[PDB]
This record gives structure tokens, C-alpha cells and sequence, in this order.
């Protein structure tokens, strides 16, 4: 009973993603070396070229591709402390999608960066990829991230420790910027390519002492990209979090009053405690909590129940209305919130007012696509444009957004079943986003 | 502590589909009454009104295009269970839902409609009727039942020589689709009026109830809503014969060969003597492992390496499918049919069409033999035999054949090995599910000593 830990991989175009992913699978013995061959074998048949490594993501994404999942037992390798498992990685059809329909969920986003000469500069630049994954994960809330320094073989000398630095301090700015803390991250110099650095030190690499995280939940300590693997926080528990119920129904049974039934996504609800309602904002006692007609001291994450109370009408609270602890975060009004999302299959086209519905855990109001700030490549996570005038099927895209009623949501990094939503126009679905940050109101 | 039972309901268009599980659903108490008013009057701008419908309209509506984001409006409690309606035909995503089993269900409703003339459409070959059981079978769904809808605008208001006359002749069908009729329960209801879906029908006093009669005991009832409490769960799949894909095989210093899998039905056990298809090769299992730590059984979700006698490494490979020789042995496969869906591909696939298929652990390039059924993705609808060409968008019924040598099963018996998806470079084309699969004719042997 080893836990399971889900990874992206993540990086600017040719800095080395699928070399350093297969490499390490490699590495690592998830498959025999005769299965390998064969794949191998059946790469170079299929494309031009040599395909040692990088066959391996690129199966990989290919096999992420209009939602099925057949098989992924050769992405699945053992560390000392984990079951690690590579989940995806930007450069196909999906990627945005299925990040943001958590499809494909991740613990942890490697975050490739290449050292070689104007290599680095082009991945952090107005063309590049590196700022967009990096800033992609955030959003998703993936708070574990490792930077793979990569190619380092091909630096000017050879491993150059001032090119090392140059990257860890400018790739450190930038992650702070976005709202990492870069020293909770693992930066580790590495060539996927002949492997220095992977599993074990290199000899190549005599000046690199090793990389130190400081967190919250304690410093650790590594060489090898192997041991950043293994210094991954699991997540933070939803059982840990403030309450956040999301209201399903309300009923009013007789000579009992007002009950109102929901999933528990985080925290724990118990009777006693005094609560308050989001965007309606009111506060009482819940004088019960019943769960298959049964009483329960504690309601945890997962569990459906119904609760009694005091004081409050049936016309008072209603469905999509979030309930939460009155002393611990207690749920807000959003004013307003800032997005990314995926627009499907659409009739034409998007505006800076466009108002579909939103359907957000259990609420269903219309919303204002106030601003469209970004057009963002579905592909790639590759920012094509700001204030885009307009936007359209196919495209990925950072909107702000105004709801219409009265509304509660939440940032997907701190609430996630409350921060994720369809967008709709009848019965047609035309997006799917997550929410970035959220203006609470007053 | 109910377990939980997704129902799928199909039926010819308009055998009455929504009203029922409208109706269902407003009388189970899963929702209250303003939300219900607040669907109702949103419902009411997307023409006269159109009652209970919404709550179809809306669930399918919010099985499109891969997310869903709350299903709470379609659970509903009964005594023995937690019911949630999963999906229904009339979608754009209907037909993919089922074969990828995003969309999974532990039984069908089949809605069939009583009016003069509607039934027989229904049941006629132009008609869904037939169609949806099949294609419920082909998924291995398993259990049934039959709403026997409309019945208050027979003629004369609900006879009952009428709801005999379908049950006798949608019994018959369902038999040759391969269903036991004697165990699928036949329920007279109006959907409309609410009639015998709660509890029994005054208008109904000549109907004394429904009787099924199954392997795992007998159950009768009156209602609806007692026949959905007659629902029996998952067959279990450790009850089933062993199948374990294979994942990897390694040779390993001073034990030899570990063949690595997951355990989709069946056990293993230590000392089990084990076909592997399709290369048909006989062996004992002395040592099974999992987490560094040997096992007695290996349960079915269990990932495993176990250790076989008389093997080399290069005799099986990732693809085989090892499971029990005194116990349905893993044949190779010849040929087998199956039902796909086709997503964005860009030509237009031709008899002889050959793509890799992933299926379980192997990977194996098939020929597109025969193309039998062009079949619409919206409604299950067989739309056209024998078609020229398949392109996007497009259901079908396939014959296939290995190019190398392959072992699959049909959907309805080992589903983790009856559902594949077609790829085609980079791309994936296709994604479908087993009907029948043509075993081999192939002598037993290797026996390897291990006897
Ligand atoms: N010299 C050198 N080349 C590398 C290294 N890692 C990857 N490459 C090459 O850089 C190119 C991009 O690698 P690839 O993994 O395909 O990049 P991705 O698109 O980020 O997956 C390929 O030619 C790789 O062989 C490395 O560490 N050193
Ligand atoms: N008289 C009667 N009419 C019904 C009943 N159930 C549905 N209908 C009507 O028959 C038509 C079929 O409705 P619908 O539920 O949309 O069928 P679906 O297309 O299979 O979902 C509609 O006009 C309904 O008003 C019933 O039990 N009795
Ligand atoms: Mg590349
Ligand atoms: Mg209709």
C-alpha cells in the first residue's frame, strides 16, 4: 500500500518532455526491455525517425484522445516511496480538455525546462510555453511542482552551473510571480537524454551539491530527479478544508422544518454547528444531520445527507446555494470570477457580454462573459492573443465573468468541485472551465 | 447502506421515454417542488407545454461532450436501492456514451408503447424497439424490464388482451436477442397518468401483477417501482472464469519468468494450471506476487506478478490473456463481430480497412472484413445493411480479423476484454464492443510437463 500519485508533464515544444519521461520509464522497469523493443520497432515504422524514449509520451498523449482510456499499464512505475503514474502532456488534440475536465488529474506538473543556448530564452518568451504551463498548473491547483533543468549536457561549457543558476533564479521569479513559492520546489539540473541526474548523481555534475524545498510540512533534500519524485506532498485531504456543502434541495418536513439535502465536497458538518449560506447569507444552528434516515453525529466528504435548521424557511435557502462553517472561511457572493475555459462545439461566435448558464456544483445561473482576456492554443496552452475580440469552437481561453443572480463559487485550487463548470445555451454544452481567482462581495 | 444502480431507459421515439421517467422522478421525492418549478418554467421558453419532459431533455442534454458536472436531480431512493438515471437514446453522444460505458447501466428500462398501431411500429424492423434490447444485450446489460407504457389509450382504456399481446410478443423477441423472459419483469403503466409506477392502478383491477422467475430466486410485484427493486446487482466478477491480460513478462535472476498483470475476472491462485491465449501454452503457477509479498488468491482489480514453470520469456508475451485451463480456457480468436463507433476520422473507411486495435493489453492490427450494419449514433437506429463506406460520425456492426494472432472476448461476458478502441497512427478512430467473437479450432499443447 505504496500511494498513487498522478503527474504531468509539462514544458515548452522540443525542451525535452518526452525524452526525459521515457528515459525515466526507461530507467525505472515499468516495461520489459523485449516490450520496449517492440514499441519501439513499431515507432520507427510509423514516423520518420528514432523514437528511443519519447515513443513512450507519445503513446502516451495519443492514448488521451477523445476520452478512452484502453490501457495505461505501461505508463505506471514504482519509486521508492510512490506508484507513480504519467498522465499527460501538452501537444495534442485534448490536452487543455482534458486538463481542465480533470480527465486527466494530476498531484504533480514536471515542469521541463532546456538549458541549451537561446533555448531557454524561447520558452520564456512571447512565443513560448513555459510561463503558460506553468501558470496552466497553477490554475488546476497542481501545488506540487518539480522544474527538470534538462539538456544540460548542451550548455555552454558543458553542465555549466552559471547556466544552471541563470535558469533556477529567472524560472524562480516567474513561478513566484504566478503564485508559487519557489522554495517548496525541487530545481534539478538533468540530461534526459544521457540521463545524468535521473536516478542517481552525475559525474558530470561535481559543482551540484543538490536542491533543498522548505515547506510548510518540512524540509527535504535531493540529488537526483528520482528523489524530487519522492519529496511530493500528497494532497491536503478534503475531510482538512473548511465545509463546503453545496445545496441540492430543499424540503419542509412537517413538524421538523426546513431541511436542506447535499453532497459534503469538503470539511465536516455536524449538528451544532453554526453555519452560513452563500450568496443569501444567513447564519443558524444546525439542529441535525440525517443520513439514510439515520442520525449522524458527523457528516464527512462524500456523504449525502440532510440537515435540519433552526430558523430558517424553505424560501430562504434553494438549490446551488453553498453552505459552509460561519467560523472558518465561510462561503461568499461572488462578484465575480476569472476563468479559463475550453469553448466546444459552438454555433458562431463569443463575446465580451455573451451570457449562457453556468451549471457549477449544484447551481445553474446565467453568467456574463464580462471581459475575454486571453485566446489560449487547445493544443499546446499556448497563449495566441490578448483581449481577443472575439473567440470561437476549438478555442481555449481566459474569460472574467460577471454571475447574473446572486451566486457562490470557488476557486478550482481551493474548492475543486465547486470551482469547475459546464457553460450552456439550451441543450447545447458549449464550454468547459475552471475557475481562477473569485472577487468576493463585500 | 443501499448499493447503487444506474438505469439506462430506452424505447422507440416516442414510446414515451420522458413522460415516464418524468413522472418517475417528480413522484420519487429526489427533487422538491420549486426546483422542480424552476426547470419547469426555464423548460417553458426553449410552445403550448410539454409535461415530466424536461427531466429527460435535461439529463441528455448533460451527457454531451464529456463532462458532467451534478447529477443529484436523477437519483431517486427505493426501499432496496439508490436508483440514478444514467442516459437515454435521442443524443448526439447517446450511442458513443454506451460503447466507451461512460455512460454504464445496470439495467435497461425498456419503455413500449400500447396504442393502436405505436407498438408495432415499434416492434416492427423499422422500428427501435428491438434494436435498443439488442443493443442492451450487446452491452451485457444484462437486466430488464419492460414499461409497458401508454396503457391508458388502448382500446378500450387498458385492456389487458392488449398488454398480453405485447408481452407475448416482446418476450418472444427478447428471447431470440438471447434474454430469458421468464426473468425480465412486465409492467403496465401510463407514464402520462401516473398508472401503476408507484403503486396499482384502480384503473387497472384486472391486473394482479408481474411474476419473474431467475437463478438467484424467484420475486413478484405489482408496480413499477417494486420491479425496479427486483433488480439484481453486478454478477461480481470474481464468480467468473480467470482472465489476467498481460501487462509485462520479465525474466527474473533465479526465479525465471514473471508474466505481469491485472486480474480482470476470476482468481489466481498458486499452483493453478493456466492456458495462455493465443499462443496456446499450458503451465503451473508456483509463486504469484504483489507489493513485494506473495499472495494466496489474486482477486480480480489486483495487479500482479506471478511466476510459471516451463516458460522462456520469449514464448508469451504483453497481449496474451492468461486464465484457467480446467475453466472456459482463453481461446485465440478467429474473427469476431463488433459495434463502433466512429469518431473524426478523416477518409472514409472501406471493407478491408486495416487500423491497430487496442484491446485490453494488446495491441494487434485488425481488418475491417465485413461492414454488416450502418447504425445511427443518435438512436441506435440500423440505418442501412452491408454499407459502401463508414465515415465520422457513423455507428456500424463489423466483422473483424487479427492480423497477428489475438485473444478477445465478447463484451457481455468479460467486459475488460470486450471493449477496444481503434487507432489509427497518432489518432484514434474508433471505440467499440464485442458482440461475438468466432473462437479457434487450435490442438491443446504445449502441455509443458506441468500436467
Ligand atoms: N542534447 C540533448 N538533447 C535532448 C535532451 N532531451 C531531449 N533532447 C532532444 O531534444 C529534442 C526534443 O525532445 P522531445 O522529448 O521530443 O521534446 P518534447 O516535444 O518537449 O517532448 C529531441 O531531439 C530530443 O532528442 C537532452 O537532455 N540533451
Ligand atoms: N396517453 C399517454 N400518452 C403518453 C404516455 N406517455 C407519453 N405520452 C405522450 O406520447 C408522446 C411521447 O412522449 P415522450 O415521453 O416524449 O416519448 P419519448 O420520445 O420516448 O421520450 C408525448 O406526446 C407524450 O405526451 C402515456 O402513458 N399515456
Ligand atoms: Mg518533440
Ligand atoms: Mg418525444
Amino acid at each position: 500500500e505504496k500511494t498513487h500519485i498522478n503527474i504531468v508533464v509539462i514544458g515548452h515544444v522540443d525542451s525535452g518532455k518526452s525524452t526525459t519521461t521515457g528515459h525515466l520509464i526507461y530507467k525505472c522497469g515499468g516495461i520489459d526491455k523485449r516490450t520496449i523493443e517492440k514499441f519501439e520497432k513499431e515507432a520507427a515504422e510509423m514516423g520518420k525517425g528514432s523514437f528511443k524514449y519519447a515513443w513512450v509520451l507519445d503513446k502516451l498523449k495519443a492514448e488521451r484522445e477523445r476520452g478512452i482510456t484502453i490501457d495505461i499499464s505501461l505508463w505506471k512505475f514504482e519509486t521508492t516511496k510512490y506508484y507513480i503514474t504519467i498522465i499527460d502532456a501538452p501537444g495534442h488534440r485534448d490536452f487543455i480538455k482534458n486538463m481542465i475536465t480533470g480527465t486527466s488529474q494530476a498531484d504533480c506538473a514536471v515542469l521541463i525546462v532546456a538549458a541549451g543556448v537561446g533555448e531557454f530564452e524561447a520558452g520564456i518568451s512571447k512565443n513560448g510555453q513555459t510561463r503558460e504551463h506553468a501558470l496552466l498548473a497553477y490554475t488546476l491547483g497542481v501545488k506540487q511542482l518539480i522544474v527538470g533543468v534538462n539538456k544540460m549536457d548542451s550548455t555552454e561549457p558543458a553542465y555549466s552551473e552559471k547556466r544552471y543558476d541563470e535558469i533556477v533564479k529567472e524560472v524562480s521569479a516567474y513561478i513566484k510571480k504566478i503564485g508559487y513559492n519557489p522554495a517548496t520546489v525541487p530545481f534539478v539540473p538533468i540530461s534526459g537524454w544521457h540521463g545524468d541526474n535521473m536516478l542517481e548523481p552525475s559525474p558530470n555534475m561535481p559543482w551540484f551539491k543538490g536542491w533543498k524545498v522548505e515547506r510548510k510540512e518540512g524540509n527535504a533534500s535531493g540529488v537526483s530527479l528520482l528523489e524530487a519524485l519522492d519529496t511530493i506532498l500528497p494532497p491536503t485531504r478534503p475531510t482538512d478544508k473548511p465545509l463546503r456543502l453545496p445545496l441540492q434541495d430543499v424540503y419542509k418536513i412537517g413538524g421538523i422544518g426546513t431541511v436542506p439535502v447535499g453532497r459534503v465536497e469538503t470539511g465536516i458538518l455536524r449538528p451544532g454547528m453554526v453555519v452560513t449560506f452563500a450568496p443569501v447569507n444567513i447564519t443558524t444552528e444546525v439542529k441535525s444531520v440525517e443520513m439514510h434516515h439515520e442520525a449522524l453525529s458527523e457528516a464527512l466528504p462524500g456523504d449525502n445527507v440532510g440537515f435540519n435548521v433552526k430558523n430558517v424557511s424553505v424560501k430562504d435557502i434553494r438549490r446551488g446555494n453553498v453552505c459552509g462553517d460561519s467560523k472558518s472561511d465561510p462561503p461568499q457572493e461572488a462578484a465575480q470570477f476569472t476563468s479559463q475555459v475550453i469553448i466546444l462545439n459552438h454555433p458562431g461566435q463569443i463575446s465580451a457580454g455573451y451570457s449562457p448558464v453556468i451549471d457549477c456544483h449544484t447551481a445553474h445561473i446565467a453568467c456574463k462573459f464580462a471581459e475575454l482576456k486571453e485566446k489560449i492554443d487547445r493544443r499546446s496552452g499556448k497563449k495566441l492573443e490578448d483581449n481577443p475580440k472575439s473567440l470561437k469552437s476549438g478555442d481555449a481561453a481566459i474569460v472574467e465573468m460577471v454571475p447574473g443572480k446572486p451566486m457562490c463559487v470557488e476557486s478550482f485550487s481551493q474548492y475543486p468541485p465547486l470551482g469547475r463548470f459546464a457553460v450552456r445555451d439550451m441543450r447545447q454544452t458549449v464550454a468547459v472551465g475552471v475557475i481562477k481567482n473569485v472577487e468576493k462581495k463585500s
